[PDB]
């Protein structure tokens, strides 16, 4: 289920937002946005950790104890949400200058990223044969993902500076988020909760900042529709799934994982509804396969 949401959702995603970005009349904030993906996720992790803990007494004791009274763990997790807060906006900003398949292409460039990263902060190795493999599924993910290289004017430039940014900061923020997860036994729904309060003040500070004197003109939900909060959804989903990938695997495997469904969700759609394939996804999904083979050797 945690595989085919997560492809889904990032099939679902980064179409709608481009559309709602591109096709609007009346345009959204895209600063406000990524500030009320942060209490949604407050909200749904809130809601996950009375379910985790099972029972209102050890729900409260988990809210006093764990999330409001560990403030150092706040002070670590601060760190992520402002870098989180930096990547989300430069998102929004890379979709609104870029083509879909353009900006998912180039933004595969967290990849090896997110892996010198993991060595580099969680004191892990990567042995030769497992760099060729990160290297061989960030040009494998290239050969599926590839398409052609909006009703409004657009800069590719800031576009590519803003997927420059953004890459950097989702190999920072991730590994940072996993050194602190995997550093106790602290729940997975303490952790994104004591990172989405301090979030949610780093995204609104963001839109005051950004947006703030066009937003008093306007209003704070200004743009907003169905699809709107749609995407919304989506991307508190998405970020909480995220979180679980971090939590089970690692930032790297996120990457093969993500690859590798997204070769399966094409061969299932190649199966069931008789969609047509282009050489490039053949050649690029036996790169995927052997990059995963090659990474899960031992050394
Ligand atoms: N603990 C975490 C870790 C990541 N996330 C979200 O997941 C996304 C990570 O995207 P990447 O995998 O592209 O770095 C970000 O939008 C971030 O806000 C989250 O909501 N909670």
């Amino acid at each position: 289920y945690c595989l085919t949401v997560m492809t889904l959702v990032a099939a679902a995603y980064t179409v709608a937002l481009r559309y709602t970005r591109t096709t609007a009349e009346e345009l959204y904030f895209s600063t406000t946005a990524v500030c009320i993906t942060e209490v949604i996720k407050l909200l749904i992790s809130v809601g996950l950790l009375a379910k985790e803990t099972g029972s209102l007494g050890r729900f409260k004791a988990s809210l006093s104890e764990n999330v409001l009274g560990s403030p150092k763990e706040l002070a670590k997790l601060s760190v992520p949400s402002l870098v989180y807060a930096v990547q989300n906006n430069m998102a929004f900003l890379a979709l609104s200058n870029l083509d879909a398949a353009v900006y998912q292409v180039t933004y595969q460039l967290k990849i090896p990223c997110t892996a010198l990263c993991t060595v580099l902060m969680l004191n892990r190795t990567l042995s030769k044969l497992q760099w060729i493999s990160v290297f061989m599924l960030c040009g494998g993910v290239t050969l599926v993902q590839w398409k052609p290289a909006v009703v409004v004017a657009q800069n590719p430039l800031l576009g590519f500076g803003a997927i420059a940014i953004a890459v950097l900061c989702s190999g920072f923020a991730g590994v940072y988020f996993e050194k602190v997860l995997k550093s106790s036994d602290t729940s997975l729904w303490v952790r994104n909760i004591q990172m989405y309060l301090s979030g949610i003040v780093v995204t609104l500070a963001g839109t005051y900042l950004s947006d703030g004197a066009e937003i008093q003109e306007k209003g704070f939900f200004y743009g907003y529709t169905y699809y709107v909060w749609f995407v919304i959804f989506l991307a508190s989903v998405g970020g909480l799934y995220t979180s679980v990938v971090v939590k089970y695997t690692d930032n790297i495997m996120k990457g093969f994982s993500a690859a590798a469904a997204i070769v399966l969700s094409t061969i299932a759609s190649v199966l069931l509804f008789g969609l047509q394939i282009t050489l490039s996804f053949a050649l690029g999904a036996l790169l995927v396969c052997v990059s995963i083979y090659l990474y899960g050797l031992p050394r």
